[PDB]
C-alpha cells in the first residue's frame, strides 16, 4: 500500500508528541499518592484504575507515527515487566524523560549516536552502582519481610511465601492454588517448569491473568512438528468425548493445525493449548522424555515408529493442573509412578557421573534438579470467595516479587535509587561532549521518577529531590507519610531487578528513537 | 457613545490577561541577572533596556478591557516609584501575584471583600515587620555606603552623597548639577524647594527625566489665580524679548492663560513653566513673600494694588537654575541680598517664639528650616562629557536611593526582606477562612519576587526559596554571586521605604480588581 | 498606541529570521568573487552593487519583529563601519553565526547569561590573540604598501598616504580635495579638527559620502547654547545677503532655531550647518577661543558682552574648507594671522610649562598638538573628470584603511585571520558548561567569515578551512588566485582595528539577541 515517510525533525517531533502522551497518561498513576485514570468501555460502565500497566495497554493514537511512539514505549515497558513484575510506568516516565532531552540535544545539532553512547555510558555506570547499593534478601526473614511489604503490608503472605522458599528453595517452582477451607495450605507435589510459552493469545483461558490455565489435562507427547490437523485428529476426538482439555507439546505446531486450533478454541468445543518443547535436538528428546515418565505418558517418537493416529487415551500423560504463560509452562502434579521418578532422576544422576564436559554437566544437574525438586503449591484460604480471590491476587503478587528479590535484592523503592546513584554518578565522563550531554541527560532522567512521585503527592519536586540527593545511602522521601527517613526500614522496598530492568529498557528504546531518522507508515 | 460592558467572571479574566502580559513583559528585567526588553521605535532603531520602567511605560494592549488592567496596574506601580524612587517591577510582579491568586480564589467561591480584608492585614502586619526588620542609616558611614551600592559599587558617589547630607542636613534639599572642571565640587546656595509641580507635562524640557529645566529663569509671583492671558501679556512679552525663561507660580493657571502658555511650550518661542503655588490660605501668601524675598521679587497680590500689567522685568523675580517635577518644585541659587534673608527669618522666627499653638509653631519651624537651610548642589565632574553625563544620573539615582535610606532605613535587599518577612507572618489568622486564604494569598506573592529573580539566574526557585526561608535575619540568597549568606555585608541593599510602598501600592492594586465586578468600556 | 508583544521562545524566532534575511542578503558580497545584488530605486534604473553597507542599508523587513532584529544588526554593524570604515559584512556575518548557534543552545536549555558569558570570553581572549598576531605598520614603507593594497594595488595611492603622513605625523589630520591640474598635490596649511558632528542628517551636503562640505563658509562662535532664532536673524541675513555659507559651533542648538535651520537647509535659501563645540566647560571656552585664534573670528560670549545681534560678518570667522561627519567636523585652511596662531600657540606651551597635574598637562598638549600640527591637503589630480572622482574615492578609502592599520597594526586578511585566532583558542574553558558552549559558539562563528568567502569563491568551505587551520601564521587561503600560503605577502591585509571592532560588535549584538526574553512593537 501507499506509504507516508517522514525525515529527520518531523518524525522525532511525530514520536515525542506519542511518547508525552502515553507517558502522561502512565505518569499520574506512579506513587501511592497517584491519581487514576477512568478507561472507557463498550459495555457501558467505565473502568477506574490506579495502575499503569492497564492505561498503557489502553493507550493507542490517531496519529500513526505518534502511535508508532507510543506503541515503542508500550512494548519495551511491557518487555520490562514480563522481565521484573512491575516498573512499567517506572520504565515508561524514564524513557520519556530521556527522550525528551535528547530530542532536545539533536536538535541542538549534537551528534545523535554519540548521545546514545553517553546513554549507555552512564546507564552501565547505574546499573553497577545499584548492584553496589543493593542488600541482600537471601534469608528467610527478609523474604518474609519483602513479602509482607509487597502484599499490602500483610504479614500472613508473607509467612506464607517464606515457608514456600524455605520448603522447595529459592529457586523452586511456587504457584498459587484456590484454597478450600479457612486456613491456607502450603505442599509439594511432582512437576516441572520449562521456558516455553503458548503458541497463540487466543489460548488465554483469564484474560485477567494473561495466562492459559487447564484443570486436569492430558498431556500429548511427540518428537515431530505438528502440521497436519488429521494426524492427531482422533486424539482430537478422543479428548474430546473425554471431556477434559487437552495440552500439546512436541517440536513446532504450526499452519493448519494451529488454525483448526485456534478455531476450536474460540468456539470452546475442546480446550487445546499448544506449547513448543523446551531446548532443542538431544536435549528437547531427553526433556520430552523427563515429561513423559512425570505425567505417565509416552513420547510419540518417529524414529521409533510411533504415531499420532495410532495414539490413545491411556498413552497421553496425564496432570492435575498445568498453566501456561507467553514466558513459561508449569506443569504441577503430574499423575505417575514415584519409582519411575526415582528412577528417571538416578539415571540423570549417572548421566551426570560419566559426563566429561562441564557444560552437559551443568544441563544433566539442572534437569535433575528441575524434575526431583517438585512444585510447591500454595493454597489461599480465606471466608469469602471474593476476599480470597483478592488475596490469591495478592499472593501472586508478592511471589513474584519475592522472586525479583531474591533474584537481586532489594534496593530503596520510591524512586529514590535512581536518585541516589545519579548523584553517585555525577562525576562520570566521556570521550567526547555529546557524550557528556548524553551521561547529563541520563542522570537527570534518573532524576524523574521521584520528581514525579512527589508531584503526585502534590509536595514540591525540585525541593524533595535536593533533599534526596543530598542524603546518602537508602535516606529518601516518603511519599506515603511525607517525610524523609531510611527507605529500607520504613518498609518502602523495590527490588533491584525491577528498577534495573526499567532502567535499560528506558535506555535502549531511548536511544532506538533518538537514533532515528526515517520514519515509514501506511496513509490515513 | 456606545459602550461595552463585562459582568463578573469574564471581566476578571481579563484583567488576569492583561496583567500578565504586563507583568511577563516587565518581570524578565528583574534582579541582576535580568534579561532585557527590545521595545520598537518609530525611528528605526530598536531600544534594548534592562530597566522596568520603560517596558512598563511601552506597555499597551488593544483589548480594551485588558489594556484597562494593564494601565491600572501600570499607574498603581508608578505611584510606587514615585513615592520611592524604585520598585516599579517589584511591585508590579507583587500585584500580578496577588491578583493571580485573588482571581483564583474568587472563582473558588470565597467572598472577594473577606479576602480584601485578609490582604490588607496581611500587608499592614508585613509592614510591621518590614519596621521591625530594617537597619537604620542615619549614621554617615551607613549613608555613604548606600549610595556608593546604589551607584554601582562606585565609592565617589557615595562619598559625595554622605558629604553633602552632612552639609546640607538629611531634610536638606541636595541637586545635582553638571560640573565644569574635572574634580567634583559641592556648594551650599540659597534656595528653598515646595511641593508643587508642574500643570501638565508638555512644559517637560527633557523627556528622559521628564523634569523642566530652566537656566536663569524669571519668577511671576501673584497672589491671585490666573485665568486670562492678557494680564500678564505685557510680562511674557518682556520675558520672550529679554530671551530668559519665566516661571510663573500663582493659585492656579487655567483656561486660556494656560493654553496659550502650552501651545507657546510646543512651538517654542517662549519658554515658561508654570507651577502652582504652595499650601493655601494665608499660609499660600506667607510662603509666596518667602519666594519674593529669596528671589528678590515683587507679589503681584491684587488686594495690594499692583496688577500683572503693571508688572515690570524688576519686579519679576530672578533665579540662577529652577528645576520642576510633578512632584516638587525646587528653587536653586535664587538672587538676593542676604540680608533680607536674615531678616525675614529673624521674622519667621519672632513670629516662632509669639506663636503659641503647637501646630502653628511646627508649621513656622519648618518655613524657617526650608528658607534658611538653602540648596546644596552637586557638581558633578568628569574628564568627557558622556562620562560626565553617565556619573551625574548615576549619582542622581544615588541621591535618590539614600533620601529613601534616610528616610526609612534599608533591609535586606534582592527580594529577600519580604520572604523573611513571609517566613515571620506564617503564623497570621483572621476572623473568617476567607481572610486566611487572602493571608495565605500575601504571603505566596511577597514570597514571588525573590521566585523571579532566582529564575532570571536560571536556578530552581523553590530550593533557593526554601533555603532562605530556614534562615533568619537578613540572611539570604545572593542572584550576582550565585550564593548564600547576609545580604547587608555583600552589599544587597533595599531602602525599606522602597519595599513597604511596591508591597502596599501592590495589595491596593490587587484588592481593587479581586473586588472589582462590572466594566465600561468603549466598543471596538 | 497598542503594541504587540512576544515572550520567550516566538521573540527569538522572529529575530533569527530577521537576522537571517539581513545576512543573507549581504553575506554574498562578501570577498573578492563575491556577488552583486540589484536594489530598487524610484527612477526606475536599478543599482547592481557589490558593497555591503548598501545592501544593509536598503534592507527593511514586513514583518515588525524580524524588522527589529534587522535593525539591531544593522545598527551594530553601522557602528563597527564607524569606528573602524569597514567591517560591515564581516560584523553582520558574524553577529548571525553567533546568533544562530547561541538561539539553538538556548533552545536546547542552555542558560542564555552564561553563554553570553562565555561568547564576552572568547571574544576577549580573542582580541588578546588578535593583538598578539597584529604586525606593526609604522614604517613608512608598511604604510605605503597598504595604502596600495587598499587602493586596488595603486601605488600612487600608497606613496601620496605615506608622504602625507610622513609630512603631518600618523597622528595628523589629511583631507582629500580635487585637484585642479593633471599632477597630484600636497601641502599643508593650518587648521584643526574635532570630535564633534552634525546635529541632524539633513545638513548633509553630498549623500554619497554621508558628511557635510562647504566652500569658503563664515564661521560663528557662541559661548552658549542656541535656542532662540531671533538672537540670529541679522547674523542668518547678512550671511545670505553675502552669498557664503556659514558654519556655526556653540554649546548647543535645540527647538525653533534648529528647526528653521533645517528648514532653510531644506529650501536652499541659505546653507548653514550646526555643529555642536568640542569638550565641555572651560576646555569648551578655551577650544572655541582656540577655533576663533585660527579663523580670525570672535567668540560670542554673553559674559564678556558681546551677543548675537552685535555679531557682524567681520567678527565671524572664515575658513577656505570644513567637513562636517556625524563621527568628527574638520577646519581647513581658515583664514587667520600667523602672528596670532604663533603667539596663540606660545601662550599654550608657557601654560604648559606652568601646568602640574598630568591631566591638565595632557589636556593642554592635546590642544597645543591639534592646533600647531595644521592639516594636510591631498589634491587627487586626474586627466578626466570622473577619473579624477573615482580616484578621490580610492584615495580616501586608502587613508580611512591607513589610518587604522597604522592605529592597530594589519592582521592577514580575507577572513583567515579570526580563523587563526579561533585556532590558537581551542583550549579554551568557562566556569560553567553553558560558557563552554558559548565559547565553542564563538569560535564557530569566527570560523564563519572564511567559509562564507570560500562558498561566494565556489569552493568547498570545510575543506579550505581545515587546510588554513592546519598551517600558523599568517598562512591561509587566497581567494582571488585560489592557492594557499602566506596571506600578508600576497597583500590581502586587513587593519587590525577593523578585525577587532567586527568581532566585538557582533558578538555585544549577539549577547544582547541572546538574553532578550520579551518585545514590544506597534500592531500591524
Amino acid at each position: 500500500a501507499a506509504k507516508d515517510v517522514k525525515f529527520g525533525n518531523d518524525a522525532r517531533v511525530k514520536m515525542l508528541r506519542g511518547v508525552n502522551v502515553l507517558a502522561d497518561a502512565v505518569k499520574v498513576t506512579l506513587g501511592p499518592k497517584g491519581r487514576n485514570v477512568v478507561l472507557d468501555k463498550s459495555f457501558g460502565a467505565p473502568t477506574i484504575t490506579k495502575d499503569g500497566v492497564s492505561v498503557a495497554r489502553e493507550i493507542e493514537l490517531e496519529d500513526k507515527f505518534e502511535n508508532m511512539g507510543a506503541q515503542m514505549v508500550k512494548e519495551v515497558a511491557s518487555k520490562a515487566n514480563d522481565a521484573a513484575g512491575d516498573g512499567t510506568t517506572t520504565a515508561t516516565v524514564l524513557a520519556q524523560a530521556i527522550i525528551t532531552e535528547g530530542l532536545k540535544a539533536v536538535a541542538a545539532g549534537m551528534n545523535p549516536m554519540d548521545l546514545k553512547r553517553g546513554i549507555d555510558k552512564a546507564v552501565t555506570a547505574a546499573v553497577e552502582e545499584l548492584k553496589a547499593l543493593s542488600v541482600p534478601c537471601s534469608d528467610s526473614k527478609a523474604i518474609a519481610q519483602v513479602g509482607t511489604i509487597s502484599a499490602n503490608s500483610d504479614e500472613t503472605v508473607g509467612k506464607l511465601i517464606a515457608e514456600a522458599m524455605d520448603k522447595v528453595g529459592k529457586e523452586g517452582v511456587i504457584t498459587v492454588e484456590d484454597g478450600t477451607g479457612l486456613q491456607d495450605e502450603l505442599d509439594v507435589v511432582e512437576g516441572m517448569q520449562f521456558d516455553r510459552g503458548y503458541l497463540s493469545p487466543y489460548f488465554i483461558n483469564k484474560p485477567e491473568t494473561g495466562a492459559v490455565e487447564l484443570e486436569s489435562p492430558f498431556i500429548l507427547l511427540a518428537d515431530k512438528k505438528i502440521s497436519n490437523i488429521r494426524e492427531m485428529l482422533p486424539v482430537l476426538e478422543a479428548v474430546a468425548k473425554a471431556g477434559k482439555p487437552l495440552l500439546i507439546i512436541a517440536e513446532d505446531v504450526e499452519g493448519e493445525a494451529l488454525a483448526t486450533l485456534v478455531v476450536n478454541t474460540m468456539r470452546g468445543i475442546v480446550k487445546v493449548a499448544a506449547v513448543k518443547a523446551p531446548g532443542f535436538g538431544d536435549r528437547r528428546k531427553a526433556m520430552l522424555q523427563d515429561i513423559a515418565t512425570l505425567t505417565g505418558g509416552t513420547v510419540i517418537s518417529e524414529e521409533i515408529g510411533m504415531e499420532l493416529e495410532k495414539a490413545t487415551l491411556e498413552d497421553l500423560g496425564q496432570a492435575k493442573r498445568v498453566v501456561i504463560n507467553k514466558d513459561t509452562t508449569t506443569i504441577i502434579d503430574g499423575v505417575g509412578e514415584e519409582a519411575a521418578i526415582q528412577g528417571r532422576v538416578a539415571q540423570i544422576r549417572q548421566q551426570i557421573e560419566e559426563a566429561t564436559s562441564d557444560y552437559d554437566r551443568e544441563k544433566l544437574q539442572e534437569r535433575v534438579a528441575k524434575l526431583a525438586g517438585g512444585v510447591a503449591v500454595i493454597k489461599v484460604g480465606a471466608a469469602t470467595e471474593v476476599e480470597m480471590k483478592e488475596k490469591k491476587a495478592r499472593v501472586e503478587d508478592a511471589l513474584h516479587a519475592t522472586r525479583a528479590a531474591v533474584e537481586e535484592g532489594v534496593v530503596a523503592g520510591g524512586g529514590v535509587a535512581l536518585i541516589r546513584v545519579a548523584s553517585k554518578l555525577a562525576d562520570l565522563r566521556g570521550q567526547n561532549e555529546d557524550q557528556n550531554v548524553g551521561i547529563k541527560v541520563a542522570l537527570r532522567a534518573m532524576e524523574a521518577p521521584l520528581r514525579q512521585i512527589v508531584l503526585n503527592c502534590g509536595e514540591e519536586p525540585s525541593v524533595v529531590a535536593n533533599t534526596v540527593k543530598g542524603g546518602d545511602g537508602n535516606y529518601g522521601y516518603n511519599a506515603a507519610t511525607e517525610e524523609y527517613g531510611n527507605m529500607i526500614d520504613m518498609g518502602i522496598l523495590d527490588p533491584t531487578k525491577v528498577t534495573r530492568s526499567a532502567l535499560q529498557y528506558a535506555a535502549s528504546v531511548a536511544g532506538l528513537m533518538i537514533t532515528t531518522e526515517c520514519m515509514v507508515t501506511d496513509l490515513p
